[PDB]
């Protein structure tokens, strides 16, 4: 996350860290105990999942690893566009639920009125480097409009734009499937954006929310 900061300790407690390969993937948000959700870019062997976790580079007494056991990537996932770019993991540990570990209520409706959002991820910093501590940006959603400017025939109505026009405040790399949080629910997952990350004019996009309820409930629910 670029021109951000580090996150208040308590303040996030649906975020989750994925592993592959010993390092950073991607976030992602815990939505149920069993569940957690990120992008579908986000599908690497052998995922490790972290709930509780704030500084990567220190053992933390709040943390939880688990292994998953099912990735269900959207059926109409399209990697070349990234439109519908969500993903469900089925942790294979219940999450054991602390005040460092809770899951995040999701944003029902797609007409929901303008409320404070943020944004927060171990993703590149704006020095280039992965940082240990997990940081967090205040960011607003841009209109449909705006954003289909800045990425003409790019923007589907399964994406949502955000961006900070004062300091390109910004998800990045690393960043991936972490939540878009507004008005303490899920709005958005980390998707895509400009290269370098910086949102003054070319926002953020995020996987919207709002239009997977359906789909969610389903998976979650399934046999
Ligand atoms: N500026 C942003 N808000 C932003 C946030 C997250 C990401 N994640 C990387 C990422 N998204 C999708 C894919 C992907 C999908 C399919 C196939 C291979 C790759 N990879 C990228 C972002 O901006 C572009 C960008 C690209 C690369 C390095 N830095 C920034």
């Amino acid at each position: 996350l670029v021109h951000g900061g580090p996150c208040d300790k308590t303040s996030h407690p649906y975020q989750a860290a994925l592993y592959t390969s010993g390092h950073l993937l991607c976030g992602g948000v815990l939505i149920h105990p069993l569940w957690v959700l990120t992008a579908a870019h986000c599908k690497k062997p052998n995922l490790q999942v972290f709930l509780g976790k704030h500084n990567l580079g220190q053992q933390e007494s709040s943390q939880e690893q688990s292994s998953v056991v099912r990735a269900v990537i959207h059926p109409d996932y399209d990697a070349a566009s990234h439109d519908q770019d969500i993903m469900l993991l089925r942790l294979a540990r219940p999450a054991k639920l602390s005040e460092l570990i809770q899951p995040l209520p999701l944003e029902r409706d797609c007409s929901a009125q303008t409320t404070s959002c943020h944004i927060l991820g171990w993703g590149k910093t704006a020095d280039g480097d992965f940082p240990d501590t997990i940081q967090c940006a205040y960011i607003h959603l841009v209109s449909r409009e705006e954003c289909e400017h800045a990425y003409p025939g790019q923007i589907t109505q399964n994406m949502l734009c955000a961006g900070d026009e004062k300091y390109g405040k910004d998800s990045c790399q690393g960043d991936s499937g972490g939540p878009l949080v507004c008005g303490d629910h899920l709005r958005g997952l980390v998707s895509w954006g400009n290269y370098p990350c910086g949102s003054k004019e070319k926002p953020g996009v995020y996987t919207n929310v709002c239009r997977y309820t359906n789909w969610i409930q389903k998976t979650i629910q399934a046999k």
